[PDB]
């Protein structure tokens, strides 16, 4: 899709190592900016706590998943985020990177 990061895990606090430019273009941020940072600058005041929780979860379990939240653009603008996350492993089945893809999500 247009709008992903690529973070690895392997490096403290699972940082962003790449930002498609439709993310960037989405969240209004640079690369500069946010490259190096964890995803979760993106949320927020109206952010669903019990939402984050699940997916500090799935990213602990290294499984799949889609959930939909409410995300924040550098400019302070809400959207809801459709957020697919998808473990992404080795030949050997270790854990190498997550990929996230940002959808256009409702509510
Ligand atoms: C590849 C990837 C992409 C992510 N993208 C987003 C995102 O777009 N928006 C968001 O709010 N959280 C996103 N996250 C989730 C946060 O990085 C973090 O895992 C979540 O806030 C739960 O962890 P915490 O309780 O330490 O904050 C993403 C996580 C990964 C691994």
């Amino acid at each position: 899709e247009k709008n992903f990061v690529i973070t690895d895990p392997r490096l403290p606090d699972n940082p962003i190592i790449f930002a498609s430019d439709g993310f960037l273009e989405l969240t209004e941020y640079s690369r500069e900016e946010i490259l190096g940072r964890n995803a979760r600058f993106l949320q927020g005041p109206e952010t669903d706590q019990a939402t984050v929780q699940k997916i500090r979860d799935a990213i602990r379990d290294q499984r799949e998943t889609t959930v939909q939240l409410i995300n924040y653009t550098k400019s302070g603008k809400k959207f809801w985020n459709l957020l697919h996350l998808q473990p992404v492993r080795d030949q050997k089945g270790e854990l190498q990177y997550f990929i996230g893809v940002q959808l256009d999500g409702s509510d």
